[PDB]
């Protein structure tokens, strides 16, 4: 089980948004004011679509506004990460995205979150981690439809509302 | 992990939408045409909003249309699942619901799906199972904010929309 | 074996008589002056009869008068406990009983007293626990006839008599 | 636990009510028509009142009427069970009794029923066994106050009364 | 092996000669000036003969005169021991004997001396224990003929002679 | 324990009464008609009196009459058992004896009967074996005072006397 | 050790020289006529000179002439092997290469050949496998200085030169 | 794995170049300024050719000039080593070579470097060990063609070059 | 122990007296008519006197006459055994010898006979094996002083002399 | 293996030369100035010949002259040892020999030297033990021909010579 427990930390090398590589990127030292969204994806230079990487790069700003950071990780090295970032989008590239990409080269991180599939690559999953390094929400999927990048943003709202004016519902539930 | 693997099959007392009580409800049977949406909730007679149950009761029909059954499960007993349905919603009751409610009295199911929290109650989580008892998608959180019924539906659509029309990403 | 040994303690949430919930109800901190009667029962919102719960609620006062408290427990949560107490007796409810109802949600207590049946629910059993947390008498049954709620009261008498004018019997036993 | 499970079957020396001495008394045989009432007591020649034995001797007939045999057991040997029956009750004797007395010399029976106290003597406890060697009810305490014979009877009645006429609780 | 080794001690309840019961009778604290004869026997209220108990009771005095005490033990409780002592000899009783009778209720003593037969009763055996708690001689038998009660007495003599004027024999053994 | 159990059977070099040397003397063979009297002694060429051997040599005939063979055993080798018989009794010799002397060179026999003391020599002990290789009586001590031959005989008698005429104890 | 033993056979995705993507490339199949030269390199898209890849691409033909296939392997995925070939060499690309590139995504191959460094990437090492899946020669270092392609060739020659003409050492 | 790790040390007897035997020759105390080349070979007084020993003896000076020492080892005793050195080259001898020959009589060293073949003799392997006792390069072979003696010398150059003016290559690799 | 037990059979390279090199020399084969004399020595090319080898070379014929083959063994390889024979005895060589020299390269033989000292070399020891692969005599020391060849012969004689004419000790 | 290792010590009862028995004879405290010859033999009062005991008794003096003591041991008790010494030689006896005879009654010594045959008796073996309790030479045999008593004496010479003027041999071995 992952949800409710401490989000497993990691110190791996990651390619920042500005493309300069951080050798010892640490999950916990890179949280938003309200936490972060850690997400995985099978592999770089995929043949299908970066559905995941795409959706998320498009919300990075919406998330910042909500106090959350976006951190994506893949079992690919940081070199190949960088490469994908610099490969022209039409040429299959990913384009210079705005979030850190972590290199889980030894597949340890994926294992820790239990998304490591058949000892090779990470599933398409995302985790809502709060300011206390606790995983509150988690959605993992095994299909191309990278909906969770969006969905997560929707949960981040539901969470900040509920966190505020608490939870309300069917006016006739208790009277 | 749960996803990408065969959905752990179970067999337990359940309180069908029509308050009939099945004693040996097997997941591996009551599937939809394309699979099912198995979902959990902490406990019946909660003082917090049933959110999970509500959101799922509404969308039961759609999930159904698109060939997906909806099975709810809790660590509570059918006797109470039952009693919860037959209760004035202002009295905190749940009210007659469409989907079957499975009684995971031995908490074995919550464990197989790994949602058992502190050997006591299950986490608010939902699972998408295809026509081959394959867990293809799982969402799980620990707060009332019911959105599992929602997202699972959207996921059911998205999935199927893709079944045919691909998705030349933007 | 349970009888003769220390009554295993527990700290679980229980719905009091006045219906307000005690989060950390402790068996040992809730004893009568002469001890207590701890009793179990399969499940709430039963379809049959609360024979158990009934019989016992009707003696709660008789027991108080004897210096014993009544404490019933079930593998059901405290919410459902509360529910049953507030469900109209004719509607199947239990009515606002006068004794604490403990929620052995994790089935640990039932296990401790060895009444936990097939890893799911508690048998219909009752335990006479003295002022020293020792279980002196125990009667467990697996039928609807909740006779032991009564029976226990009878033992509590036999005990207080025996405890007083000691044990007497057939005038011609020793001469 | 003992209840809800098959009553551990045994086979040992016993001193039948008619002072005849059976060498291989098997519980699984000497049942009643509806089952039996197996009961233990600390030790023969006790200086405390035999209470258990007394109360059970009286009710032997009724338990019998209602189809229930009554088998007593102690960790003492048949030689002493015997000698205890043939003793002036003012001399602390027990007196010719109706039910058979089993000699649990190896304390194995007391163990199977889990009444062996300190690897020495058995606790004052009684067990209700139905026609299927099923322990359905058990009462066990640690004080002379004999009420096991009593309650077991009342239980035998109650049980049977219900066998037919239910019990629309009050 | 028992002989040559320390006689295993025990603290059990025993019915004395005068019939008052000693709760914590201790083998070592009850030795003669020259040691003691510890003997066992199957069970009380036997149907056959107390051959054992008889023979021994008749020598208790001869043994005392030799500086040895007689202590008999059986897997029967002290109640039944007492009983047998008070049951009229013709009625099968044992009669008010002159030696302590120990109650090896838990069969531990019999086990210690390795005379415990088939986890139930003690064999008919006797041990010559000296002033240093060492078993010098042991005779165990499995038949009704309680000859060892006698025999032991004969050994106690041979021992006190040999202990004195040492061992002598066939005048032509060494010259 | 040894008594009440099958006498551990052995097979080893033995020096028969007639100084003939059997190489594979099996206990289970050389029994008497009613059984045997197996007995041990510390060591040959002892400076202490052979007591055990003496007392047993005398009674060999009677033990024999009553259907009981007499087999002696020591941890010493047949070569020495032999040499001990052929020695001037004033020279500490034992002298031609009637019973066979078994050589328990590997001390395995002394162990099976549990008389091996300090992994070295055997204790002065004797065993009564009935026609069924059953140890029915055992006497064992640790001092010269030979009385085993004696008592075993008296025991052989007593036993047999009872075989017929009971013994209405006094 | 690896040498003198059967070359661990594998089966994984590979990007053939003609950018075709084989899913089940088995070493035990794609051998040469005399064997093969299996070789590893740390990682694709390296910022250090691909040395290994370069030197091997050149000599692919000769190794081929002499009956030796050339299979390269990395812990990277075919998707990236592919993408690495289709990249401007000034952009750090590798450029269309002649030999197949195997994707050791589970690092299992690097392990079997024992070149897996820190459970992460493979060491710059090459292996000579004869027509019998026998590792006959292995060179392995940990620095860019590509000379494996070189020496392996010279070794392929030398070896074969000897196949016939011996070598009366100087 | 051997490369990248610390070169296992050893203290065995070795026949020096000047033929006097060093009883406790220690790998680490016998390194060149830049390291050393440790090489093995099946056995002395071979029937085939000393290809290995030959090639290597011919570069000993070249390696010295590069700051490396040559140290060869074989599972043969140092007596036989000495013998071979003094056996006339045409008589099958090896001739008075200029490098230390180590006697791995117990086959431990060979085992350590994992060149020990079928519990009997060492494979034909060579190891490039740096000034920090780390094995940088390793080439092991199972054929007569002792090419690695040469090859190693070539690597030692590549290394000192690379170590200096670093690594260069295809002018159009990055621009 | 080695003696009184079957001589551990081996099979290894050996350099027969006639410098022919057998690859699979099995002890269990090359026996004499009455058995063999297997013997070890520390190491070839020793700077200490070969004593063992010398003394055994001389007596090879006699040992032979009396039906005893003579097999020498060392932890050195046949290549060196060979080279040692073909060496000027002033050059420390051994010189063409009559008996076969076994190469115990894996030290397994020295171990089976338990003469392996410090997992390195064998102790100067000799073993007498009869026509049934039975070790009947063993001499083993740790100093040059060659006398094994000697004593083994004398033992071979003595033994045989006794084969017939006994030996009424003095 | 025994040779080269420390000679296992022992403290057992031994019948001296003068026939008085030493209760705690200790191998190490009974060495000659140059060591000792420890020898075994199957059993006393043998039916065949004391070949062993004979040969050795005849050299006891020669050995003393060489600085070595002779100590023979047998799995027989010291009583029987004594007996054999006092039984007239023609009567099969051994005669009053001049060396200590040890009683390995528990077969431990035989075991320690690994001459204990089939858990019963000792093989005919002899060990040359030096002044440092190290077994330098060992000859064990399983036949009647007690040649080693002699042989040992021959080795003791070879040893004392070698120990002195060292080892010499074939004048043309090294030149």
């Amino acid at each position: 089980m992952v949800v409710t427990k401490l989000a497993p930390d990691f110190k791996a090398p990651a390619v920042l948004g500005n493309n300069e590589v951080d050798e010892h990127f640490e999950l916990s030292k890179n949280l938003g004011k309200n936490g972060v969204i850690l997400f995985f994806w099978p592999k770089d230079f995929t043949f299908v679509c970066p559905t995941e990487i795409i959706a998320f790069d498009k919300r990075v700003k919406d998330f910042h506004e909500k106090g959350f950071n976006v951190i994506g990780v893949s079992i690919d090295s940081e070199q190949v990460h960088f490469a994908w970032k610099n490969t022209p989008v039409e040429k299959g590239g990913i384009g210079q995205v705005s979030f850190p990409m972590v290199a889980d080269i030894t597949k340890s991180i994926s294992r820790d979150y239990d998304v490591l599939f058949e000892e090779a690559i990470a599933l398409r999953g995302a985790f809502l981690i709060d300011k206390n390094m606790k995983v509150r929400h988690a959605v993992i999927n095994d299909l191309p439809l990278g909906r969770n990048a969006d969905e997560m943003l929707r949960m981040v709202d539901a969470l900040l509302h509920f966190e505020e004016h608490g939870e309300v519902c069917p006016a006739g539930w208790r009277k």
